[PDB]
């Protein structure tokens, strides 16, 4: 039984449920994600907290995070969700589209500590942007 | 467009899983090329059958999302997407139990106001990947 | 080192040369392709020799099938590849578009007799259908 | 005559013959692309040249940006194009593999006093990372 898996499916569980209390156990204090550096400079806990609502507000209450598979090596783990939403919150300068979507993503994540320290993820860009229509931004985000 | 109308009540098909009334829409002479692995039956018939097929291989509770539908003079090009559940055997590949969802696009040829001739591109890779690879335990 | 592996690199080169004398080699006397059905009624190395034919005549001689990975279980080898071409000749009734295209490709195959005896592949149509611009078909026949 | 397509058609050009010593005729002294956050702290025609170099780089001079189609809307462009190329640089973390890939790429570009003043650019990441052989990261760094 993994540690590492199982914090992972944690953090999935988050996305799913919204719920970010707890996020501290297996966030590390000094977690990062590339992705978010456009949104925010926070940091840790509250940076993972802050992509959990940001998913619930922009892709819905009722986004899923499915999984496919997980797998580790070292102190690395490796993710494969698939996201499905509806598009309803303004989404970096698109309206919101009201659009179903479901797009595959691959996630990094790696440990320090015991704890998710670097997240990188991936969503299906291109893909979720086609399911939305393939909006005209209306202003720069 | 009517065209565009016949095109959505095949949609709706789908999603119902009902095939009473297709004659309506589907040309006698209707073919699927995707469904020559699997018989040789042709119009309102043949469509019927791929409607059950994805329905017993997807779950009833498949359903067909429409993201854009466009015409050109006798054809229409609609852009989709199937959502499912894998519970049924897929050409040789026993049931996974996965969700999946894969965009697709289908070209339809209407003829005497039915569609006649329908192509559609499933997302196969990424359904693949979503049912998690499954190895074939038999050639279909 | 695997001879259902060394077998399916031997169809992809000959996709690649498209240079075909010796597929009876490889290619069992009943391989089929579901997905060449539209096509012909061929089956066998016959099949295979006319499907990597059709590869060079609407993709170009210059056609590439680059290997990403192959793996095996039993009988059964799966192939990740990458087809490169330039859209050049009549495709399902789509006249050719002259575009650039590459996309991924999944490959499954059962061996029987030590032959590749069934052969499906997933291409990925929607991507190089968006690379060859969308195009609309002129025709249902093959023209 | 589209001036913006035009445009965005020289940093198309940038990108395939690594010239960039007239960036600034087209991109804005403010540009900004939020996909080089991970990167660089950078602004302007600076950051796109830094862009086109750190693609020379990783994915080989040899890297091609194919036109798919190009549309307009107002000071807005979309540019659907399929870039080509070989691993041979260090990807965030991920040892050069020397592996061929090609993958879609959807930007979306925002024109302000006739130059490019937004750039968002969504790569097939998940389909890239498959053709480099799905890489482990050997650092977070
Ligand atoms: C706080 C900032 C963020 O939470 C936004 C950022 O998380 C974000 C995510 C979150 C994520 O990685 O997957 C759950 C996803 C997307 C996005 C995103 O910013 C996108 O921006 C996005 C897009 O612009 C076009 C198509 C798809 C997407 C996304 O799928
Ligand atoms: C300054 C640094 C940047 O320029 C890096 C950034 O360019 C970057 C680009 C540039 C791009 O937009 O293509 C023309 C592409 C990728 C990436 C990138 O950082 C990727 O990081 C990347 C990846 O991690 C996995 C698969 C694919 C990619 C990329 O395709
Ligand atoms: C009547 C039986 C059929 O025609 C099977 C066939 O419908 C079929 C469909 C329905 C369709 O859209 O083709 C018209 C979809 C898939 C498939 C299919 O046979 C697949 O076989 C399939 C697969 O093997 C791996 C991933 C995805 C798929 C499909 O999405
Ligand atoms: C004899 C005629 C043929 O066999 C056509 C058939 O070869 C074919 C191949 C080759 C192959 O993968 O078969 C084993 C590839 C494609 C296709 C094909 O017929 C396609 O039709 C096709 C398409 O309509 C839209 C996008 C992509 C493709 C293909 O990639």
């Amino acid at each position: 039984r993994s540690e590492q898996i199982a914090a992972v499916r944690r953090m999935v569980e988050a996305y799913n449920t919204g719920k970010t209390d707890d996020v501290a156990d297996y966030i590390h204090p000094e977690y990062m994600n590339p992705g978010t550096l456009e949104f925010t400079s926070l940091r840790g806990p509250e940076l993972f907290a802050i992509n959990v609502a940001w998913v619930k507000k922009t892709f819905s209450e009722e986004a899923r995070l499915e999984e496919v598979g997980i797998e580790e090596r070292a102190d690395w783990v490796r993710a494969r969700l698939v996201l499905y939403g509806r598009h309803v919150g303004e989404m970096v300068g698109m309206a919101p589209t009201g659009r179903l979507f479901s797009g595959e993503q691959i996630h990094l994540l790696h440990f320090v500590d015991g704890k998710i320290h670097h997240h990188r993820d991936w969503p299906d860009y291109q893909g979720t942007y086609r399911q939305l229509g393939e909006p005209w931004p209306e202003t720069e985000h």
